[PDB]
């Protein structure tokens, strides 16, 4: 019988499945639900379907998972909203890429940088019918490094999320895990509508904030931001005072300061 | 000679001047520079100009203060940015109503609430030529209570600002105070153009955030927020679950919940 389903994508799903097969269940006891964008090829992330091909793991549909009594359903960057009533199992779990209750919703590699955070986290929670609202089982809070891009933060999510899954999976299998109501205070949410990938930079901001408005959008597989129609691959915030509200194009980089006058080096793609 | 000049408005300027006269300097050793909104009339705050009238304190121009060597220049909600090179004195101080380096700029009774903070602060800093960028002498951080309005937050800034002035003024008069450069990290700025006082509420947000979008604009002397063209005097958030994305207009109030289902009561005006 299928004891566990991994639904989702990327290194967190693959490496979590790997850890299951090494320590808990056999290929017959596990199934995958891939994302609509999985096409069997490793690239900047490993493919779940490719892992499933290599290890003889069967694909199921959501509808199939609904009817599997006492399946552990683990959502690891799964692309589908799930109604808990459809599931015969109530052992439904999700790894969300934020320090819940903050930064519910999407683009959580962009939203904390853009909203001036210096920390984020990964949260293992119970799935309920709301978006990232379910009861928290565990959480790892970690720094946003000052020059991290959205891509760096995403990679840290994948890594800490894998660690949190590994740490918690035994008590989830054994059904000896605790869960707690999420606080209503400091609860925040961003829908897709709340992010403009092409947003005009506001230069009437601090160096930290101009730097954030650039680096929140540096994620080359998706996009790079532009200044004067030139793509930016990296932004560096220094503590060097160069004067208020500076802007100078060199051939390889822009030198920028905001209202507090700290030097930013924005490296051009050219 | 004039030893100290208080520039600005409201109970912090008046009460800090009263403290100077009781503890430090005679009326003939002090001067004021009132804000342009000061017509000499006590209202929901005391008039600095009215207080100077009753206490035989001289009004000076900025242009006069520039020429007074040794003057302790203290801005307490002063409405004008000064050019520090124009002063003969280097004893230029400001009380800013944020937890610097966060929320430089204006509307600091709105911006921390609107940006989901649970604390703010008052900061005593050296004036330099930037907006709220000068080195910190002292800071006091305090809670934003879950149902505080901008108005409540402003009255807390007034009282903690007055506290911090009275704590530090002796060390400032004896020139025995330390100052520290502000961090470049976590530095944030909001100008008048960054706030729309007729904020349209985004309901595709948590209960905390909808609540924040209402209570950040509750300051009756300036404006009240509206839902469906109806003025709101009070927003109350509890951790009570009432279902996701609720909106129920009653005769005297709205009952609202966001993506996480927490109870908001928005009380209608008179
Ligand atoms: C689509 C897209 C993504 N990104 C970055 C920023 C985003 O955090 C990250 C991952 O994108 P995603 O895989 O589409 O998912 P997202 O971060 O929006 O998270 C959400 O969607 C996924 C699929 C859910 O499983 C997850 N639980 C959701 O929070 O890649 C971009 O920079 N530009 C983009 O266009
Ligand atoms: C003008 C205005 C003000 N307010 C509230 C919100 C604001 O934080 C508070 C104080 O208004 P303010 O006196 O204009 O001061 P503000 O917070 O914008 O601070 C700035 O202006 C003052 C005058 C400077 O001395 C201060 N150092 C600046 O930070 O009153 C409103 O709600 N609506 C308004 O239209
Ligand atoms: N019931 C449930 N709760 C969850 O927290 C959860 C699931 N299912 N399924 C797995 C995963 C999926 N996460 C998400 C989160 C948001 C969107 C999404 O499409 N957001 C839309 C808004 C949709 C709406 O308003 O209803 C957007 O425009 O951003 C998709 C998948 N997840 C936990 O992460
Ligand atoms: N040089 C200096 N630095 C300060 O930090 C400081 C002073 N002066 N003087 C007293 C007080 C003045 N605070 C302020 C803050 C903002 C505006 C203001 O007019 N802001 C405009 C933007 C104008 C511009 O971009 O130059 C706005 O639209 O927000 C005025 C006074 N103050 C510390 O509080
Ligand atoms: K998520
Ligand atoms: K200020």
């Amino acid at each position: 019988m299928i004891k566990l389903c991994i639904a989702g994508k990327n290194n967190i799903a693959v490496n979590s499945l790997e850890y299951i097969l090494k320590n808990h269940f056999k290929p017959d006891q596990v199934a995958v639900i891939p994302n609509k964008n999985d096409f069997g090829v490793d690239s900047w992330q490993k493919s779940l379907l490719h892992y499933a091909f290599n290890n003889h793991i069967k694909v199921i549909t959501l509808e199939e998972a609904y009817e599997l009594k006492q399946i552990i359903f683990f959502s690891l960057e799964f692309d589908r909203i799930v109604k808990v009533e459809k599931f015969k199992s109530d052992k439904l779990f999700n790894m969300h890429f934020s320090a819940l209750p903050k930064y519910k919703g999407v683009f959580t590699s962009i939203t904390p940088i853009l909203n001036n955070e210096v920390e984020s986290g990964v949260t293992l929670h119970c799935i309920d019918n709301g978006i990232d609202t379910g009861n928290i089982i565990d959480q790892y809070i970690f720094p946003i490094n000052i020059n991290d891009t959205a891509r760096d933060l995403y990679f840290n999510y994948l890594s800490y999320g894998e660690y949190l899954f590994k740490k918690n999976i035994q008590r989830i299998i054994n059904n000896t895990y605790e869960n707690f109501k999420q606080n209503n205070i400091s609860s925040s949410y961003f829908s897709r509508q709340d992010i403009n990938i092409n947003h005009k930079i506001n230069f009437k901001k601090t160096s930290f904030e101009i730097h954030n408005q650039i680096r929140a959008f540096i994620f080359k597989e998706y996009q790079l931001p532009s200044i004067n129609k030139t793509k930016i691959i990296k932004s560096t915030l220094t503590n060097e005072f160069i004067g208020y509200n500076m802007f100078e194009e060199f051939e390889e980089y822009f030198m920028i300061s905001g209202i507090d006058g700290f030097k930013i080096i924005a490296q051009k793609y050219n």
